[PDB]
DNA sequence: TGTCCCTTTGTCTCTCT
DNA sequence: AGAGAGACAAAGGGACA
């Protein structure tokens, strides 16, 4: 008989127990926790299931799950109710933080490895917590940790990289390997092609920064003289996670694009300059035809649909949904590409399909207000936050539907519209704030952090800003959120 | 296998102006 | 308002004990 069959047994019997308390888990987070932390991984989270809820770790089951779901869960587990405490107390970090440390393979490592390190990465080396708890949030972290500690002196000083440029080549899964292929190889790429450090950085900084920086040294000049890339045009396609496969991609596919569909290389970069490049540009050369036949989408939409993280679920995901939502929910082609061109694409074009016609019976909207909300990254996120909160943020606190879809139209929308809901009272009945300032705050990207922000300083006053009213406070806070009150703060100083 | 580390892709959020 | 950064997650492969 099959061998994994006790093993299925024993997961299904104690995953049973953990849909009870004191952690009651639904189907979803237990497949989560089977599919990466495995079965050792179940029974840890059963086994301890009474010493992490409460007292006195006082751990959520969402956090809970978080350490639980990746390789060596079960030793995250055992780690982290052992250093919580320890680097909550001798380090002052938060609970929060030491779950984000936990939260990834080989989290036991890079937890002891923030236990052992971070005195000597804050005083030898003058980092602070918040940039140790950085370097140690990915698999990992261990290595990456470590190889800060050996190589932060040469690279800052034979390299000439600033701690943060470190910090952040540090901040990715791999991070010790992007460390130690910059050692070699920043002096090659400065010298030899004239990328600047920061461009170098750039590159380095994303999961396989190593593999990136490699492939830059190996393809720049096939790049540059036989299909005429500028240098900037190469680190900006290698600038992203898998950026050697965007570069290898775009070194097979640009003649081929642009020779059978008449596309620029401009567009061929853009399309090869995000997360998954590669996977962007190999659908374009097989969808784009496809798209474009019978006067459909022109060419021109297939590329913006492509030039965005994920282009190639957005290109998919049209070609099975244009007519579908075009037909069926009076949606114009125009709108559905709009849709479909920003980051997630496929999960906003899905989410309008299924509940373009709940907005518009149960709450009111027009599919034009369904689209503006749609049509931006994390549209998803946005659009089942309104379908939750529209209801409370009408009734409870007085906001017009039109409000409510201006919030929620911009990238982070759905934290705008939560941050609203949960700040709106105290803003106004406690500090005096007019609801359509609160409102003229929460639209624009960045709105949470801005509400948040605006709340800070009038519960907790920094003298940094005394001098400006609430509305010059909530002038500066629209015109450029928590940066522009954040650089106020100290313009001042 | 269980654990650790590395790489790619997809999604979401905030910044920079 | 669009490009850039970066943060978080999901998933697969190497390595090894």
């Amino acid at each position: 008989q099959w061998s994994g069959a006790r093993a299925l047994e024993a997961l299904l019997t104690v995953a049973g127990e953990l849909r009870g308390p004191p952690l009651q888990l639904d189907t979803g987070q237990l497949l989560k926790i089977a599919k990466r932390g495995g079965v050792t991984a179940v029974e840890a989270v059963h086994a301890w299931r009474n010493a992490l809820t409460g007292a006195p770790l006082n751990l959520t089951p969402e956090q809970v799950v978080a350490i639980a779901s990746h390789d060596g869960g079960k030793q995250a587990l055992e780690t982290v109710q052992r250093l919580l405490p320890v680097l909550c107390q001798a380090h002052g970090l938060t609970p929060q933080q030491v779950v984000a440390i936990a939260s990834h393979d080989g989290g036991k490592q890079a937890l002891e490895t923030v236990q052992r390190l971070l005195p000597v990465l804050c005083q030898a080396h003058g980092l602070t917590p918040e940039q140790v708890v950085a370097i140690a949030s990915h698999d990992g972290g261990k290595q990456a940790l470590e190889t800060v500690q050996a190589l932060l002196p040469v690279l800052c000083q034979a390299h000439g990289l600033t701690p943060e440029q470190v910090v952040a080549i540090a901040s990715n899964g791999g991070g010790k390997q992007a460390l130690e292929t910059v050692q070699r190889l920043l002096p090659v790429l400065c010298q030899a092609h004239g990328l600047t450090p920061q461009q170098v950085v750039a590159i380095a900084s994303n999961g396989g920064g190593k593999q990136a920086l490699e492939t830059v040294q190996r393809l720049l000049p096939v790049l540059c003289q036989a299909h005429g890339l500028t240098p900037q045009q190469v680190v900006a396609i290698a600038s992203n996670g898998g950026g050697k496969q965007a570069l290898e991609t775009v070194q097979r596919l640009l003649p081929v694009l642009c020779q059978a569909h008449g596309l620029t290389p401009q567009q061929v970069v853009a399309i090869a300059s995000n997360q998954g490049g590669k996977q962007a540009l190999e659908t374009v050369q097989r969808l784009l035809p496809v798209l474009c036949q019978a006067h459909g989408l022109t060419p021109q939409q297939v590329v913006a649909i492509a030039s965005n993280g994920g282009g190639k679920q957005a290109l998919e995901t049209v070609q099975r949904l244009l007519p579908v939502l075009c037909q069926a929910h009076g949606l114009t082609p125009q709108q559905v590409v709009a849709i479909a061109s920003h980051d997630g694409g496929k999960q906003a074009l899905e989410t309008v399909q299924r509940l373009l016609p709940v907005l518009c019976q149960a709450h009111g909207l027009t599919p034009e207000q369904v689209v503006a909300i749609a049509s931006n990254g994390g549209g998803k996120q946005a659009l089942e936050t309104v379908q939750r909160l529209l209801p409370v943020l009408c009734q409870a606190h007085g906001l017009t539907p039109e409000q409510v879809v201006a919030i929620a139209s911009h990238d982070g929308g759905k934290q705008a519209l939560e941050t609203v809901q949960r700040l709106l009272p105290v803003l106004c009945q406690a500090h005096g704030l007019t609801p359509q300032q609160v409102v003229a705050i929460a639209s624009n990207g960045g709105g949470r952090p801005a509400l948040e922000s605006i709340v800070a300083q009038l519960s907790r006053p920094d003298p940094a800003l005394a001098a400006l009213t609430n509305d010059h406070l909530v002038a500066l806070a629209c015109l450029g959120g928590r940066p522009a009150l954040d650089a106020v703060k100290k313009l001042e100083h």
